C-alpha cells in the first residue's frame, strides 16, 4: 500500500536523523549535567544520559508529518484520526515524563501517578472508538477491563525499565519485541482483522527504526545511555499498539523475559526482600567479566513473610543465599549469571537478546 | 452548565495542587542543577528554573481528567470531532511544555527551537483542517494554503512573543494571566452570541490555564522564589494560539497581544542580528539607587552595516532609541523603552506598570470589538 510505503520512507529518514543528531547535541547534554558513569566498566567518565529524548523527539516528528498520508482523499473519518492523535498524545506525554524523571529523579509514587494520568488517553480512545470489555470465559469484565489496560500500560513502561543495566540491553530487547510485533501484524494483515494490525504497523515501523538509530550509539561500548525517557517511551508505544490493536494477549506473550524478570523481582519491589538502589551484576576487576550481585541485610529484623518467601526461593534453587544474610539480587541478568557463571557484558547482552528471540518464536508457535 | 462548573472546580483544585507542589519539588530541581541566577538583584544565590513544568504538568492532568465531562450521554453516534479538537489541542500543548523543559535543560539554539515549534504546531493545523477547514479572510479572499501558514506562524509567534518580553519578576506569568483573563471575559460575553462552541472550547482550555498559572505566579512574584522559564513561555503562547485558532478569533486575540506585538517588532532589528543582540537584554539594576535603569548594546560602528546605521538613525529621529558615542545603542525591548520614557523604576513597580499597560491594551481591544467609549 501507499501509506505503509511512505511510512517506511519517513522511517528510514528518521533513522538517519537520529544517528546524525545524537552526536550533534552531545555538548548540550554534557553541559546540562545529564550524564551518568558506566557502572559496569573500569573507566569513570560521564556518558550522555536520557539520549532517548532525541530519538523520542524524532519519533514524534515522523508521526506528526505522516498523519495525513493514510487519509489522502478519505464525511471525514474522525475516529481513526482520533485514535492516531490520542496515541501520539500518550506517547509524547510518556517521553516527556521520562526525560523529566531522569533530570529530576522522582520517587516511585510520583512515577506511578504520572504513568496513570498519562495512560488515561489510551482508555479515552479505546472507549470512544472500540469500547469492548468482554473476554472469553464469555464474561463481560466491565470497568475492570479498563483497569487491566491501565495496569498493562504501567507494566509496559516499567517492565522494560527494570530489565536494564548492562550495555545495550534496553534498546535491544525493545527492538526484538517491536520486530516480532511487526511480523505478527504483517501475518494478520491478510486475515480478518487488518485495520488494527496496519495501525500497529503505523506505530511500530518508525519506532523500530528510531530505536535502531539509538541502539547504534548504545551498543557496547556504550557511548550513550537511553534512560527512563526511552524505557517509558517504548513501554507505552507497545501498550498502545497492543491495546488498540486488540492483541494484548499476544503482546504479553512477547513480553516473556520481561514478565519473568518482573515477577522474579517482585519481592524486592514490594520491599519483602531489601531492594538495593542498583541490582545489576558486579564486574570483577580480575576476571574481566560480570559476576552476580547480592543484598546484605540483618537477618533477624526481616519480616516473617519475607523470611518464608526467601526460604521457598532457596528451596527452589533460585537464590544463592550465603547466610547477616547475603541474598542474591533477583533480576534476570543475575539469574542468567548464576546459571551460567560469569559472562562478559557484551556476551551477556547478546545472550539475553537471543533468549528474547526464542520467547518470540515460542509465542508464534502458540498462536500458529 | 455542568461542564464549566466541573471545569472551575478542577481548576481551583489544580491551583491548590500547583501552589503546593511547586515548593515540594524544589529539592529535585536544585539537585539537578536546574536553576538560574537572579540577574536583577545583588544576591548571587540560585533560583529553581523551569518550575512552569510543574504547572504545565498539573495543567495536563486537569484536562486529562476533564475530557469526559463535556460528553455525558453524547444516541449511539458519539461525536469524534469535538473530541479530536480537544485531544489534538492537548497534544500540541503537551508537546510544547515538553519542548520548553528540554530546551531549558539543554539550552538549544534558535534554529532548533523554531523548527520544533513548527513541528509541535502541526497537530493544531491538523485539527483545524479536519474539523473546520475554512481558509477565507473577510478583507473576502480565499487565503488557501497561506491561511495554514498564517495560523502556523501565529502559533510560533505566541510561544516566542511572551518569551522575549521577560526578565523582570512576574512579567511572564503576569502578562499571561492578564491575557488569559481578558480572553475568558471575551469568551463569556460571546458565549451567548452566535459562536458558542468555539468560545466554550476556549473557556475549557483557558480557565484551568489561568488558575494553574496563578499558582505559579504565587511563587514567581517579586521577590522571585521561582522562575517559570521557556517551559511556561511556550506552554502559555501555544495554549493561547490554540484557543484563538480553534476558537476563530485570532484577530481579537492578537489585539490582546498589543504589548507583546509592539515589543516583538521593536526588538526585531536585534533579533535579526542587524544591530548586535546581547544574550540578555534586561534592565541593568543600579547598586546605589536600587532601581532598574536602561541597558545598552556597545559595538564598533565600522562593523555596523549601512542598513543598521539607517535603522538606528531613523529610531533616533523618532526619539525611540538613545544613542551615545565605538557606539552604544539603547537595547530595544518594551521594558527598556518604558525605562527610557520614565527613567529609573524599581523592579516591582516596573512589573506592575507593564501589567497595567497590558490591562489598558485589553480595554482598548474590548472597545474596538464592541464599539464602546474609551
Ligand atoms: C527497582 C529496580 O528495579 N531498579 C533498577 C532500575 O533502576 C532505575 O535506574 C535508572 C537509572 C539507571 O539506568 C542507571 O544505570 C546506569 N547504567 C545504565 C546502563 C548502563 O549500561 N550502564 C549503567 O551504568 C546509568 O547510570 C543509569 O543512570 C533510574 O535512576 C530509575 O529511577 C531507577 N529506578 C526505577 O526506575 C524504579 C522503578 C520502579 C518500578 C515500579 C514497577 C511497578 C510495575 C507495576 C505493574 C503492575 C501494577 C501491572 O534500573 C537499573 C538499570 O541499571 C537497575 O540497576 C536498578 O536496579
Ligand atoms: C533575543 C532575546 O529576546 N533574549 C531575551 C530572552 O532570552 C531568553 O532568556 C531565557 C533565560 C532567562 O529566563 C534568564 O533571565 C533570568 N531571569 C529570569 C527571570 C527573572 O525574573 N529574573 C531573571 O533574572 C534567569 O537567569 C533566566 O535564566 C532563556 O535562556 C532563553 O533561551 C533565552 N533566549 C530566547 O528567548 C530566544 C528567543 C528567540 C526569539 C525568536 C522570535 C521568532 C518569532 C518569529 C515569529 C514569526 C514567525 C511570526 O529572554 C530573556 C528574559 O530575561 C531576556 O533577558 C533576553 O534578552
Ligand atoms: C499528564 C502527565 C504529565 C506528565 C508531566 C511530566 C513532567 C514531570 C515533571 C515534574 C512532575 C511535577 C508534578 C508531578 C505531580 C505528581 C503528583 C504527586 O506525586 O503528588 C503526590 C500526591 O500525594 C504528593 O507529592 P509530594 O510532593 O507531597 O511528595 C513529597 C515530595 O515533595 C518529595 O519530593
Ligand atoms: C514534535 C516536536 C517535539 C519537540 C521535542 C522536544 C524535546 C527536545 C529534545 C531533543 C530535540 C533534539 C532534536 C530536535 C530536532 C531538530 C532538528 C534540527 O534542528 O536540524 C537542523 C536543521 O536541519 C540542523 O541541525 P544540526 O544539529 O546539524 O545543527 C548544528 C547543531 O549541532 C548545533 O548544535
Amino acid at each position: 500500500p501507499m501509506p505503509l510505503l511512505i511510512n517506511l520512507i519517513v522511517s528510514l529518514l528518521g533513522f538517519v536523523a537520529t544517528v546524525t543528531l545524537i552526536p550533534a547535541f552531545r555538548g548540550h547534554f554534557i553541559a546540562a549535567r545529564l550524564c551518568g558513569q558506566d557502572l559496569n566498566k573500569t573507566s569513570r567518565q560521564q556518558i550522555p544520559e536520557s539520549q532517548g529524548v532525541i530519538s523520542g523527539a524524532v519519533f514524534l516528528i515522523i508521526l506528526f508529518c505522516f498523519i495525513p498520508f493514510p487519509f489522502l482523499n478519505c464525511a471525514f473519518p474522525h475516529h481513526e484520526f482520533v485514535a492516531l492523535i490520542g496515541a501520539l498524545l500518550a506517547i509524547c506525554c510518556m517521553i516527556f515524563l521520562g526525560f523529566a524523571d531522569d533530570v529530576l529523579n522522582l520517587r516511585w509514587r510520583h512515577k506511578l501517578l504520572l504513568h496513570t494520568a498519562a495512560s488515561l488517553p489510551l482508555l479515552m480512545v479505546y472507549f470512544t472508538n472500540f469500547g469492548n470489555t468482554t473476554i472469553v470465559v464469555h464474561l463481560d469484565l466491565g470497568i475492570l477491563y479498563y483497569v487491566y489496560m491501565g495496569l498493562l500500560a504501567v507494566f509496559c513502561t516499567n517492565a522494560i525499565n527494570i530489565l536494564a543495566g548492562i550495555n545495550g540491553l534496553e534498546a535491544g530487547q525493545s527492538l526484538v519485541i517491536s520486530a516480532s510485533i511487526i511480523v505478527f501484524n504483517l501475518v494478520e494483515l491478510e486475515g480478518d482483522c487488518r485495520d488494527d494490525h496496519v495501525f500497529s504497523l503505523y506505530f511500530m515501523i518508525p519506532f523500530f527504526f528510531t530505536t535502531l538509530g539509538l541502539l547504534y550509539h548504545n551498543w557496547y561500548p556504550s557511548r550513550v545511555f537511553v534512560g527512563d525517557t526511552f524505557c517509558y517511551f517504548a513501554g507505552m508505544t507497545f501498550a498502545v499498539v497492543g491495546i488498540l490493536g486488540h492483541f494484548s494477549k499476544t503482546m504479553l506473550l512477547f513480553f516473556m523475559p520481561q514478565v519473568f524478570n518482573f515477577l522474579y523481582s517482585l519481592p524486592q519491589l514490594l520491599h519483602i526482600i531489601p531492594c538495593p538502589r542498583h541490582r545489576i551484576p558486579r564486574l570483577n576487576i580480575k576476571t574481566g567479566k560480570l559476576e552476580m550481585s547480592y543484598s546484605k541485610f540483618k537477618t533477624k529484623s526481616l519480616s516473617f513473610l519475607g523470611t518464608f518467601i526467601l526460604k521457598v526461593a532457596e528451596s527452589l534453587q533460585l537464590v544463592t543465599v550465603h547466610q547477616f544474610t547475603e541474598c542474591n539480587n533477583m533480576t534476570l541478568i543475575n539469574l542468567l549469571l548464576k546459571v551460567l557463571g560469569p559472562i562478559h557484558e557484551r556476551n551477556l547482552t547478546l545472550l539475553l537478546l537471543l533468549l528474547q528471540i526464542l520467547g518470540s518464536a515460542i509465542t508464534f508457535s502458540i498462536r500458529y
